[PDB]
Parts: structure tokens; sequence; C-alpha cells
């Protein structure tokens, strides 16, 4: 009630902040509303599939795929800050596989082309993903959304690298 | 050798239309067993590679025994819907089922196999073909069952040491 | 032939007591196999009559093997709780843990499997030992897994057609 109604606050009040200014950045205290909340993450996270993402990727030992997936979603997170400013690049609305970047963060983690058609990517190309035509603009609330859950995904992750998540006892027990 | 294997795609599939219940040996699976293909040219429907990679938790004489016995109810699956009396139910498959819900359920991506069936029309209490649809796929859903049929005996081959790749295949895991 | 079985029970019981990662082979659980007294009496914590009954959907050569894997993992719950060298969280288990979800939560009754553990209350997410227990009943503990290691066997021995008594069983499935 009180933990589950200060969640949606949070989530939607930092939606904003990054469709304000896309460049903003989080400290841990801002975002503390959605990672000590005791929510189930079916209830945390709406659009990312972050029970996937950490399902299909958790091979080896975890200090090296959550290594792996983190990474991957700085850079998915940097898609969505992207789209977020009014200073858009000018291949905004196409997102190609082959780029070195790409291949060696997304394009390595099972799920992170899917993370993509979150944003608005939603047409399959040979060589990437791509808006579609006719979408002048991208829907900024969906755009923030999906890379608030993002960034909460990476910290979390990041957080349970260095042993100071608030559910890292909690966490464990599902890679273990 | 991809011809050779395309062939025999054609074959069993056409097998699996004439006969939906017509059991298949190891010897007239062995053109697609032993093979030198990579995965995306010897499954071109069914996601083997997730299909592995999001179910590979614990050890292996674990998960590749449940990722077979999903695969094995999946294929019943594509067997009914082949069958020239198909069950009275076939334009749905309810989550609540209790065989359904202990083994596909239980596999990430199980439900994506029912979806390449026919069953896109998503319902909360499970997946069914859509309403303006008659009759299934035949060609899709044969397709589908050969494909489920081959994984699980891979699957079934590697837990018997008796694999044609068995040690590349060790490897990859 | 209640006091031969149970002579070999508390010797088996006490082999996981000492040595928890220590495998049994066919012929040490053979005089707990062929044996012809009733359920009842073969089992006095794990309910095998709920785990086979209640989960004998389908095809015998499907639900045999998801009960097998099951109680597999069930067995190594058990296991590492009598190791000296426990994991750091013996004394929670999670519900979604993935490797939970795709064995025991898919059998019907496989929760009340860690509540013979010790696993008694209950969260939302999972199942935990209660905070003024300290250790676990290493007594009861290895009771339950030499149970649960026990119907893993009769249902692998009746998945290879090889069990003592197959062709009696096997009527009790039709
Ligand atoms: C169904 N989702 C499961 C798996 C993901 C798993 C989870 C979620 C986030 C992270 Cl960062 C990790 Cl390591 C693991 C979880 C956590 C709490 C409740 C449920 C779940
Ligand atoms: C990208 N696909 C990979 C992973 C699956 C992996 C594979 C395929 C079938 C099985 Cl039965 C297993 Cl255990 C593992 C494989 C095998 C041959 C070539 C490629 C691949
Ligand atoms: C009513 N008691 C039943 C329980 C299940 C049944 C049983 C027990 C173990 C297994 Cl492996 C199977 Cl297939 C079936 C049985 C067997 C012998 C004596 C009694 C019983």
């Amino acid at each position: 009630e009180e933990e589950e109604r200060a969640f949606l606050v949070a989530r939607e009040e930092l939606a904003s902040a990054l469709r304000r200014d896309s460049g903003q950045a989080f400290s841990l205290e801002q975002l503390r509303p959605l990672l000590a909340s005791s929510l189930p993450l079916a209830a945390r996270y709406l659009q990312l599939d972050a029970a996937r993402l950490v399902r299909c990727n958790a091979h080896g030992e975890p200090r090296n795929y959550l290594n792996t997936l983190s990474t991957a979603l700085n850079i998915l997170e940097k898609y969505g800050r992207n789209l977020l400013s009014p200073q858009r690049p000018r291949y905004w609305r196409g997102v190609k596989f082959n780029n070195p970047v790409f291949r060696s963060t997304v394009d390595a983690v099972q799920g992170g082309r899917d993370v993509l058609r979150l944003y608005g990517y939603t047409e399959e190309q040979p060589d990437g993903l791509s808006f579609p035509e006719g979408q002048e603009e991208p829907d900024e609330h969906q755009v923030a959304t999906v890379t608030l859950e993002v960034l909460l995904l990476r910290t979390e992750l990041s957080l349970l690298l260095q042993n100071t998540h608030p559910r890292q006892q909690a966490l464990e027990q599902l890679l273990e």
C-alpha cells in the first residue's frame, strides 16, 4: 500500500525528468523507491522483460554475465536517452546490428534486440531495426518509461556486483 | 549437403501429413542428426538456439530432460493438428492444463512454439487460433512438428551419450 | 520384513549424515526396492502416494520423467542441508528460481517436500526456515532426503523397465 504507492509516483516522476532533460543523471537515492521496493518483478517492470533478460543470459560466473548484461543495458539506455533529447541524432529512426559497439554489447545478450522494439524500432530489416515509415516523432512517454526500466535493471545489476543491493541476499537465491 | 538436408526435410514433413501418429526411427532422422550445417540452417522455424540458451540452468542431466519432455508435449500438439480426426478443442490451448503447466510452461519459450503452430491470439487463460481461420496451416504445422521432433531427439541422444556430434555439443554447455 | 527394512533405513540415513555427497548404488538400495511391504511403511515422511497420484497425468514416459527430475532437485536440497560446507543461503528457497519453476514447482506437492526439510514459513516469493531455528534437524532432513532418493530411484527404474516389481507397479497406473 504505502510502498506500492511511492513506486508508481517515483516511476512517473523520473520518467518525466528524462523527458525534460534526457542527459539528467539519477542518484541511488532518487531510484531508491524503485530498488528497495518489495513489489514483485511483474509489477516493477511493465515493459522491459527483466525476468527473460536475466534468465536467458545467466551463463557462467555471476561476476561476468551480470557485467555483460549491465554493459548491454548501458548501451540500450543511451538509445532511449538520445530519442528524448531535443537534439536527436541524424539517424534516430534506425539502428544497425553491424555496429561494432552494438555487436559487442547488445547483440551479445540474448534478447537485447527486443529491447529496441520497445523503443519503437518495430520494423525488421536484414541489417537492423527501424522506426515505422509514417511515425514522425517517437512516443516520449513510451521511450522514457522503457529507458527508466532499462536504467533501473542496470542499476540493480550494478548494485549486485558491488554487494550493495537492498535485496542482495534475496536476489542471490535466484542465481545459485 | 544443404540440398540433401532440405530434401529429407520435405520428406519427413510430408510423412507427418500422411500419418500424424507415425513413429520415426534414428535411421530415418540420420540425414538430419549427423550433419555439419549450422543450427540456423537446420532449424528454420523453431528457435533451438534460444530454447537451449534460455533453459540451460543447473545440471545438464536435469534441464536437458525437462527440455525434451516439454518438446515431447509440443510435438504431440503439432501431431494432433495433423490428425484426420483433430481433437474437439484443437482451436485453443489452456495455460492451466495440468500437463501443459508442468512441461511446456516450465520452459522459457514453450508458448512461442505454440504460436508457431498457429495459436497466435493471446487470451488470459491460454492461446488460441484466430477465429476466422477454418483449418490450421498444414505445411507450417508439419514443419514445426518435425523441427520440434528433431530437437527433442537431439536432446535425447545427448543424454544417452550416443549423439553423432556428442563431443562438440558438450563443449557448447 | 519390517525390522529388516528399518535396519537398512538408518544405515543409509546415517551415511547421508556423515557424507552428504556419498552416492548410493543400486545394490545398496535394492533391499529397499524389492520389498513387498506397503507404501505406508516404506515412506514415513515423504507422501509418495501424493506425488505419484496427483501427477500421473498424460503419458507415463512424460510425467515419470517430470517426477524424477523434480525429486532429483529435491534430493539436492536435502543433501546440501546436511553438507558440512552448507550454502550461504540454505535457510530460504525462492519460488522464482529458474531451476525451481521447471522442476519442483512443476509437480503438485513439491513445495510440501521443502516443508518436510524445514522450510515451514511461507513468503510471497518462496519458503524459508523460521527465524528461531538456527540448524536443521539433521535426522529429519536425512530421513526425507533418503525417501526422496528412494522415490527417484523407483521412478527411474520403472522408466528403464528394470524395477524389481515392475509389473506390479505398472498395474497401478492403468
Ligand atoms: C519472475 N522474475 C523472477 C526472475 C528474475 C529475478 C531477478 C530480477 C532482477 C535482477 Cl537484477 C536479478 Cl539478478 C534477478 C526475480 C527477482 C525477484 C522476483 C522475481 C524474479
Ligand atoms: C547458435 N546455435 C548454437 C547453440 C545451440 C547448439 C545446440 C544445438 C542442439 C542441441 Cl541438442 C544442443 Cl545441447 C546445443 C548449437 C549446435 C550446433 C550449432 C550451433 C549451435
Ligand atoms: C496406495 N499406495 C500406493 C501409492 C502409489 C504406488 C506407487 C508407488 C511408487 C511408484 Cl514409483 C509407483 Cl509408479 C507407484 C504404490 C505402490 C506400491 C504400494 C502401494 C502404492
